[PDB]
């Protein structure tokens, strides 16, 4: 029960969310510096 975000830089990392939550669609890139688009983001973190 993850949720991951993918950034234009070419990584993905996973970040901490509720499990019920609209999901953002993208989020700033915590890892190197850009914007990271939520992958999976059907509803649940992991649902996938």
């Amino acid at each position: 029960q993850a949720v991951e975000y993918a950034c234009e830089k070419g990584h993905r990392f996973e970040m901490p969310f509720s499990v019920e939550a609209e999901i953002p669609p993208e989020w700033e890139c915590k890892v190197c510096g850009a914007q990271a688009l939520l992958v999976d983001g059907d509803g649940p973190e992991e649902k996938k």
